[PDB]
């Protein structure tokens, strides 16, 4: 698969050997940054084939002017038996003809080809945007390596609880250590064709004075010292006198005028607007339209669609277009996973329209946490953003998974396509989530339920999945080859093998030989329970959705209702009175929930599994401090906060 497609190909069935001996012509007149990667490629002389490599107008290149695309970023590639032909209508079109070049190379040899190509959306990356623990700078550093090789040139760098990005030390020039990690970073950033884009986020505490102007244009000129070539005002997630649109235009004017068209050398200069989605806009108010009409014309404007997360529509962004006066430059909130921390986001990246590249700027996605887990996101986005009238959502997912984890491509392929959907959520937003055997899984339990017979070949495959999630589980956790991805995926990992344990059991449930066996499995399965409860008690917990949830759209609910339905029947058939419930809950009392040190009744009575020092009660038809008062019973939202 080559990735991104290109605009162009034309294949031939002969292949050629790499040359051992060759000509290497435009050496020293191309980008610096493709001879190194086609060195590298190479590991010489005047006899032997030619090798032609630099952009338009070098004498390298002067016989392939023609089939050169005149697209910024274009570039002409061809391989036959004579020649290798690397042609850039500008430097990074020649780079982007080495990243081709380089995914053709199969051992030792290549295809015969002809591709011209070029990307479809001029900026074309990731938006390190969300909230959350900030990408370490080993994962950054990965990532922009990353970008380089799938023809991504844009990263924007806007971590909202970095403390020198936003409210208040967006005044503070970075220390010594941090600025020196940055730097670092713009070189990675320049040697992969990429554009460390930074951003500052002052709306929430700016004044509109001399004395905050003067703040943020010295504090871009630090950044413009760390080498910084690209930069950003964010106005998100904000309130109060900083979301005023004649303000916001006015400044970023200001950064135009005395910056950015004063400088030798800015590419890009972007602004995330306040009003920044359709459902975020007051269509009867006057902010886009103040910007659209004051904005300088080369300053973008950022959207993420119809919603804070929705995929992109012709008639969405249509919308935006005419209110901005300019081509929206697409902030896509996914695989962001900020606001369902207890979930992984690997499925495929879809629900994109393929049909209006010229009505975007730019496309951007915002990633999870996770660094490496994203990857599978951020390849796709890069094949869909460069290619998007060929984007193919499930190949590219598949080479996205392979391209990342190639000594164990179909664990991850399995452990990926069942933590996929984000579970209900204030958002709205919804992905699909095993899919393969959902019909399956639907059949399974409507005949069971019913006391109809379910088919034997769907009872297999639900039997087949479980054992494979088992497979897929423990040979990820033992995986060396990306252990940063193992390390970030390793307590969902965790959970996604007890789940699987879980459905094998409840599946041996259902079969239920006799009485004693059928109760050693519901033994099982209640301690695989609490194990459950273990991790999602003891693994991530952040402060907003603490917790380790995996197949939850339709693995997890398949092997609870089958075992609370089991159960039942047990019960009838046996006059007994196990427990049908699915989730271990420590505490009696509707089923209650447990957050970190808080125990809720789901939206009379509690009883707590020991005493605790009572923190508050927060009920809600309004609240309560308990001074460290000793709390096992509570009589009466429905919240009860202890020490623990
Ligand atoms: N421009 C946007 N700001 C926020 C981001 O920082 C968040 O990561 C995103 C997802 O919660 O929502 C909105 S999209």
């Amino acid at each position: 698969s080559l990735q991104p497609p290109p605009q162009q190909l034309i294949v031939q069935n002969k292949t050629i050997d790499l040359p051992a001996v060759y000509q290497l012509n435009g050496g020293e007149e191309a980008n610096p940054h493709a001879v190194k990667v086609l060195k590298e490629l190479l590991s010489s002389s005047k006899k032997g084939m030619l090798i032609s490599i630099g952009e338009k107008g070098d004498k390298s290149v002067r016989k392939y002017s023609r089939q050169i695309p005149d697209h910024k970023e274009g570039y002409y590639l061809s391989v036959n038996e004579k020649e290798i032909v690397l042609a850039g209508n500008d430097e990074r079109g020649t780079y982007y003809a080495l990243q081709t070049f380089a995914q053709l190379l199969k051992d030792g040899k290549l295809p015969e080809v002809e591709i011209k190509d070029y990307p479809s959306v001029r900026y074309r990356g990731v938006v390190e945007g969300f909230y959350g623990t900030p990408w370490s700078h080993q994962a950054r550093l990965s990532q922009l390596k990353f970008y380089g090789k799938n023809k991504m040139n844009t990263y924007i760098y806007g971590p909202k609880d970095d403390p020198y990005h936003s409210a208040p030390n967006w005044r503070l020039p970075y220390p010594d250590k941090e600025a020196a990690q940055l730097q670092e970073l713009v070189a990675v950033a320049n040697e992969n064709e990429v554009d460390f884009v930074w951003a500052i986020h002052p709306g929430q505490d700016i004044k509109w004075n001399k004395e905050d102007r003067d703040l943020l244009l010295a504090k871009f000129e630090k950044m413009y010292q760390l080498g910084v070539r690209s930069f950003a005002v964010f106005f998100d997630d904000i309130s109060g006198e900083g979301t005023n649109p004649q303000k916001q235009a006015e400044l970023l004017n200001y950064i135009d005028e005395k910056f950015a068209q004063v400088k030798p050398d800015i590419n890009q200069l972007v602004m995330c607007p306040t009003e920044y989605n359709k459902s975020w806009s007051n269509p009867n108010g006057n902010y886009l339209t103040t910007l659209g009409d004051k904005l300088n014309p080369s300053i973008q404007i950022m959207w993420t669609g119809d919603r804070v997360i929705s995929d992109i529509t012709r008639d969405g962004i249509s919308w935006i277009n005419e209110r901005i006066k300019r081509p929206a430059y697409i902030w896509w909130n996914f695989p962001v996973s900020d606001y369902v921390r207890d979930h992984l986001l690997l499925g495929p990246v879809y629900g994109n329209d393929t049909t209006i590249a010229k009505e975007m700027s730019g496309f951007v996605t915002n990633p999870m946490e996770h660094a490496e887990s994203s990857k599978i996101a951020i390849y796709s986005v890069a094949s869909y953003a460069w290619n998007p009238a060929k984007y193919d959502t499930w190949q590219t997912w598949k080479d996205a998974i392979r391209t990342i984890l190639p000594s164990a491509a179909e664990e991850l392929e399995c452990f990926a396509m069942h933590n996929s959907d984000l579970g209900p959520n204030g958002h709205g937003y919804r992905r699909e989530e095993s899919m393969d055997i959902q019909p399956a899984a639907e059949r399974f339990l409507k005949a069971f339920k019913e006391g109809k017979n379910y088919d034997k070949a769907d009872f297999e495959t639900l039997q087949y999945t479980f054992e494979r999630m088992k497979e897929s589980a423990d040979i990820l956790l033992m995986n060396t080859e990306n252990k940063p991805l193992i390390v970030e995926i390793t307590p969902w990992v965790h959970q996604f093998k007890l789940t699987a344990e879980m459905g094998e059991e409840v599946l041996k449930m259902v079969e239920g030989r006799n009485e004693s066996y059928f109760l050693r499995k519901y033994n099982h399965v209640k301690a695989l329970q609490q194990q459950m409860f273990y991790i999602d008690q003891t693994s991530n917990q952040n402060p907003y959705q603490p917790g380790v949830k995996t197949a939850t759209r339709v693995i997890k609910p398949l092997i609870d209702r089958t075992f609370a339905t089991v159960v039942k029947f047990f019960n009838q058939k046996f006059n007994a009175h196990l427990d049908a419930t699915t989730d271990y809950m420590p505490h009696k009392m509707l089923p209650l929930q447990v957050k970190a040190n808080r125990v809720l009744i789901s939206p009379v009575e509690i009883e707590l599994d020991a005493i605790y020092p009572g923190e508050n009660i927060q009920i809600n038809f309004l609240s309560a401090g308990l001074q460290k008062a000793p709390v096992k019973f509570v009589r009466f939202q429905f919240v009860l906060t202890i020490e623990k």
